[PDB]
């Protein structure tokens, strides 16, 4: 059962570029080290019966961050998809990602497409990977939906409620979130999951990405366990 | 200038009822004295410059606290637009309640116009008082002006994008918000501003609504100005 009662954590992977430069290193070097850290994450999710975890990697801000920097991600991005989707199969893992993948290109959208269908069947945790998201972006794409309804005569302007759009934002078929962890030391949520964090505990550490490890994790759900 | 470059400042004036347990007595006698410190605060942010100061004063979720709580909530904020209007005149502040009004009763609701239009055209720090508020209900505000907009044919879905809403939601017209404080030990944001805290730092802390004074309050303003 849910590690201390928490169904759904949502994690602002920060801190990467912090923990290169500390070694000399430049920011894609500390994104190569964070995989490692999704995939401590993602075991450890899964084997203490959490039924969501949502991982922010790409914001839709980080295309101004340096062109390099951006293309060594969108490569680590299709080496993931790769690597790691064949385990994620065997291990019953459900893939998502969520965010504006039609800004992607061909090759990283065709693997994402093929990913989602290998695992739409599977039962045990849901992974959500917010790529080229933002909250105000997932708020508006609700919007249109119903926006569309209107225009169809479908639907009328007073109809529209707060459950509504509720079930026009991502992840609504999943438990709402109940846990986000920032790590790098910043204590902003910088436009993640703000319509769905509305009732979430959020847990700040200093510790980076890279190094953020399971007696970490443990110690973000005791946190929340004492979430008094 | 804006203690620290900090121009707008929101608080989750929590940790009322906290502070009146731990001395044997009930949630209302905090919220009377939660009321002081809305005074010292009211101050502090206009004597250090800062352009809007936004407190959490009732959410939409408060109706079911026990009844008595909320009518001597009522009672207060009556009491508040009768004592402190012709101060906050004064000192060239300009009172805006942000929620659904609609649902207090009519005295409060005739008190609220009229304080609002008093000072309407002041123009140093504008005080928002979020009353009945929820996040969620101020999004879907914005979204029922669109939808109708969509409805008349003089708006169509595509047309519709974040700076759009944008400009449909609550404080539209002020500058973004900077920094959340919440006080009491809580670390969540409770439905509070949640289009609006997109990109804010946020500053939890274990003193109790009733106890925050200047010394606490330019305490968040450093942990912003090291927001570094
Ligand atoms: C999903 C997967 C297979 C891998 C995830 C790889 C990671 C860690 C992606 C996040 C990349 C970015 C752009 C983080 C932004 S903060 P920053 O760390 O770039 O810089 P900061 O140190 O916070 O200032
Ligand atoms: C605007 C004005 C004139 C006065 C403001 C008066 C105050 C402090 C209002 C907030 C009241 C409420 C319902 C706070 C909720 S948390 P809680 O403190 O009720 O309980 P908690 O201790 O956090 O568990």
């Amino acid at each position: 059962l849910p590690a201390h009662g928490c169904r759904h954590v949502a994690i602002i992977m920060a801190g990467n570029g912090r923990w290169a430069k500390k070694q000399g290193k430049i920011r894609a070097f500390g994104h190569k080290a964070g995989a490692k850290s999704v995939r401590r994450a993602v075991s450890f999710a899964a084997n203490n019966g959490i039924e969501a975890l949502t991982l922010y990697a790409f914001s839709s801000e980080n295309w101004n961050r340096p062109a390099q920097e951006v293309s060594a991600l969108m490569e680590l991005f299709v080496w993931a998809l790769d690597s790691e989707v064949k385990s994620l199969h065997r291990h019953n893992v459900r893939l998502r990602i969520i965010g504006d993948t039609s800004r992607f290109n061909s090759r990283l959208q065709e693997r994402i497409r093929k990913s989602e269908a290998l695992t739409a069947g599977n039962t045990g945790l849901t992974l959500n990977i917010a790529a080229n998201y933002g909250g105000r972006w997932d708020i508006v794409q609700g919007v249109r939906q119903l926006a569309e309804k209107v225009q169809q005569g479908n639907l009328q302007p007073d109809q529209i409620d707060e459950e509504m759009l509720n079930q026009h934002v991502c992840m609504h078929e999943l438990a709402p979130v109940d846990l986000v962890i920032r790590t790098g030391g910043e204590h902003r949520i910088s436009n993640f999951l703000l319509w769905q964090i509305a009732y979430a505990e959020l847990y700040f550490t200093d510790v980076l990405w890279p190094d953020f490890d399971e007696q970490d994790f443990e110690g973000a759900l005791n946190a929340f366990a004492n979430r008094e």
